[PDB]
């Protein structure tokens, strides 16, 4: 039977939110046996991502991400890394180790394509100095990048307020206007955070702003990709 | 830094939940490093405990807990089974893998001492069968045992709405009445699956149930149990 493991903790809440999903969007027929079966390392023990990148202790995050690579390469047979951030690691980890690997970037940009209409990147300061998204995607040109002020905001945002497991909808007034700004009906789950915002938005039925959420979308297709 | 282990899927819906748990009940401070490190193995292809009850495949059965058990004894610094009849494995199991094992029966008996009130112990027909709280708890005669028919009842609830991940409100009217009915304030989470009530009861308020859920305490007392 097909295993996923889940590298997360970064944040623990979204992680725990994340395995949620995964059973919610994969309800069983008769039995529960039917139902995914996934491992999670949830260790907010990691540095800090976007810390990291403002020291010489990359290296130790580099070590974080490519330890765990080996132990959860041994036990599953895709992996997912629940931080976007982190994703700038996967230059310095040997090739062996992502064979399995799922990006969310790639993810997001699969999203982006059938979508095809500008979108807004949500992303902390540290996801957008490291280009993951801009050097990573096809789509890039109908990804619309946050100024710097903005930036900084959603940082805020993710940091004061989705991390602390306060209720995500607090911030879509925040959302719907920089949305509005930026002249865009869409987002992108730059920080893997807004996989938070995008599940409090599809129980309240809203429907009216396009959430590209790699973490719902792999949940939701957990059928087809993991193998 | 200290790591739980969960041997979870047993169900996956309250497997899930009780990720969220840890992390709602342990808010960080000022940086989510703070927060605590868990590992889980959310396999619902576990061969279904009730059922493997009726079998000569407890055998498989025990064989899953003990593979499972020897990984999470290499990674971990506690463990916990997500699962109350699952428990049955655990004297065909060597005294060695055991040894970081944090047993949800103890826990239960633990609480229900320093509530020292009659409880009602709502579980499935196996976990009854194997009597695993009368033979477990030393606080045994401060346990009322559901009737044949009301544990039917209770195996129903459980699989037709709580594994499912339907509202767990949804069975509160029926509860109340079992515990009028058995004269009692209170009840155990025999079925961990009773963890997704005990949930929704804290979250709605209702502080009129005393709830003995071995899930809840391990979450509150993380940092205390773990090491
Ligand atoms: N939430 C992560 C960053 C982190 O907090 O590690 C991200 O995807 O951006
Ligand atoms: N939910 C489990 C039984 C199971 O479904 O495996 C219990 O604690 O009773």
């Amino acid at each position: 039977l097909p295993i996923l493991g889940v590298l997360g903790g970064m944040g623990p809440v979204v992680t725990a939110e994340f395995l949620k999903s995964i059973y919610e969007y994969n309800p069983f027929i008769d039995k529960e046996q039917e139902s995914p079966n996934v491992i999670v390392f949830s260790f907010p023990s990691a540095p800090d991502r976007t810390g990291s990148i403002d020291s010489g202790k990359e290296r130790e995050f580099i070590d974080f991400i490519q330890v765990n690579l080996e132990h959860l390469n041994k036990l599953a047979d895709c992996i997912v890394i629940g931080s976007c951030t982190a994703h700038y690691a996967l230059p310095q980890i040997p090739e062996n180790l992502k064979d399995k690997l799922i990006s969310l970037i790639k993810i997001a940009d699969q999203e982006l394509q059938e979508y095809n209409e500008p979108t807004l990147l949500l992303a902390s300061t540290g996801t957008y100095q490291k280009k993951l998204f801009q050097e990573g995607c096809t789509t890039a040109d109908l990804i619309i990048s946050l100024s710097e002020s903005d930036q900084k905001l959603i940082h805020e945002m993710i940091y004061k307020v989705l991390k602390r497991g306060h209720d995500p909808l607090s911030i879509l007034r925040d959302i719907e206007a920089l949305l509005e700004k930026y002249n865009t009906r869409s987002y992108i789950s730059g920080s893997t955070e807004f996989h938070l915002l995008t599940k409090s938005l599809k129980l309240k039925g809203i429907d009216s702003i396009k959430a590209i959420d790699p973490l719902s979308t792999i949940a939701q297709n957990f059928s087809q990709l993991i193998i």
